[PDB]
């Protein structure tokens, strides 16, 4: 199995682009990251920052997670992100996503040793 840290990297990191540049970004990335293999993953966010900047969020503002957990952290600054969500015209295996680029603070849940992001919670 994939470790929790590696799964977070695979699903959310995209340090190779500064931002989504086309409406087809989500369709291409969801496929490239294998998120449309067994089913169409309904929602997913990609972060366009270096891995080190994202891992550093685990040392930033500690805030509560929606589920009540207390290992969530919010980034002090805004980051370049792309939210990908299936449209109503999406049916596996023909997955289709709406791409929405934005600059916002991210919230992640951290764990382990080293203590790194394991779950993408939300953006503000
Ligand atoms: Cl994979
Ligand atoms: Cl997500």
């Amino acid at each position: 199995k994939e470790t929790a840290a590696a799964k977070f990297e695979r699903q959310h990191m995209d340090s190779s682009t500064s931002a989504a540049s086309s409406s087809n970004y989500c369709n291409q990335m969801m496929k490239s990251r294998n998120l449309t293999k067994d089913r169409c993953k309904p929602v997913n966010t990609f972060v366009h920052e270096s891995l080190a900047d994202v891992q550093a969020v685990c040392s930033q503002k500690n805030v509560a997670c929606k589920n009540g957990q207390t290992n969530c952290y919010q980034s002090y600054s805004t980051m370049s992100i792309t939210d990908c969500r299936e449209t109503g015209s999406s049916k596996y295996p023909n997955c289709a996503y709406k791409t929405t680029q934005a600059n916002k603070h991210i919230i992640v849940a951290c764990e382990g040793n080293p203590y790194v992001p394991v779950h993408f919670a939300a953006s503000v």
